[PDB]
């Protein structure tokens, strides 16, 4: 199936999981797995009002930029988890620090401390940022 | 829970219930039951090519306006079916018509012909209408 | 060059008109014009707590009456306007929008829009993946 | 009365000025201001093929270097700018919005604002059952 995520729909997806988050007093701050993470992780730091922000990049490997640490007391969030990605480089690198991800495959639920949303393995999930309201014509040109 | 239906969504939904009407030479028409079912309708009309869009508006029983006929050839729609609503008026008024919701909740699922969504008995569902968007304090005064 | 109406801003809209259409109680139903009406209308509906809305499909279908103590709601106006006119003299005849040479054709309209603005409405489209700009 | 930017028009605006940034192979990399510029930014990473992607939060944090060959990104400038613009002299700083106190702070920006707008951003924002206007 194809699996489209509204930004409304994420936005919402993102607040269930900032309260799980709760209470925010025991975060310091939050990475970012770039680019994937980088909106999941604005709305968390919003909502559970860090603004200490910082982001991890790798193509796949290759650690362009790195936050400094273990992630003690810190959040690493990613959009999705699922297997053959980066999540076993994230868990390496930052030991310490609490998994997130708002969307999980199967085979990408034992890599993360905790997700939102179940995706089958099968799905192909559309984030809102590669998308855009266009003219759609109609199924049936009656 | 708290089942928020934006409209994007809605209008995703409606085009998969759109698909499954298809070929749409097979339709005459659409009614919309009042005022739940109006925007679905007008989605479907949009998405079939049908411009013959009827409405059957009831308080509940009290039948304000009804469109005529049997319903043969028509499509009967309503945002959700459930037991203790209208669901068996509209069957014995329109026995004829193909009778679609977008929801469904367990005890309505047999009341209806067709439906895309399934929604737990328990879960309250907030359609877009009723919303909107506004500013909403964060979760966390951190 | 394109003005897109979006789900959210056609809302916006039917509520400013909602609230110049009160008190609801002066209100015996709404007659939406099909198919640009249908979505104003419902809107209205729900803002007005009204339950009686009927529609005129133009005349494959039309509501009964000369549309006293009624609404009639289209999306746009330019130059149907003089059918609904005639039909439902009585009515009270809106639009969300209207282009210079509807404006007066209707009793209340929310938005102006320049006579050669190409307006895309919400019901026909929809999200969908964009290539993003550069392809690196 | 209140300037209300939904995540489509926000969308719309970090394109117009990716499409001004091409080719995307002239930066490095982009340098989000944290927090109002996180998103423009990945909107502008993904527009833009950039994988490199860094913050400033101030300082608490902050990205090496100059500036060389990087975006520096933020979603709104009246009157940061200036420190934004001593720490990274050689970056190229741009905003989704700008007042007029902040116009001449950016080296470039989309939509301009009047000075007393009171914008609302969506990040704050939500979708929240809305009483209707009538009660009937
Ligand atoms: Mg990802
Ligand atoms: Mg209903
Ligand atoms: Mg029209
Ligand atoms: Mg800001």
């Amino acid at each position: 199936e194809k699996y489209i995520v509204t930004w409304d729909m994420l936005q919402i997806h993102a607040r269930k999981l900032a309260s799980r988050l709760m209470p925010s007093e025991q975060w310091k701050g939050i990475i970012a797995v770039s680019r994937g993470g980088l909106v999941p992780g604005a709305l968390l730091a919003r909502e559970l009002g860090i603004r200490h922000v910082d982001t991890v990049c790798i193509s796949s490997l290759k650690v362009l930029k790195r936050a400094e640490g273990d992630g003690e007391g810190f959040i690493v969030i990613d959009d999705l988890v699922d297997t053959g990605g980066t999540a076993v480089a994230i868990r390496e690198m930052y030991p310490k620090a609490h998994f997130v991800t708002i969307f999980a495959k199967p085979a990408g639920r034992p890599l993360v401390d905790d997700y939102v949303v179940d995706i089958p393995q099968d799905t192909w999930i559309e984030q809102p940022w590669d998308m855009g309201v266009v003219f759609v014509p109609p199924i049936s040109g009656r």
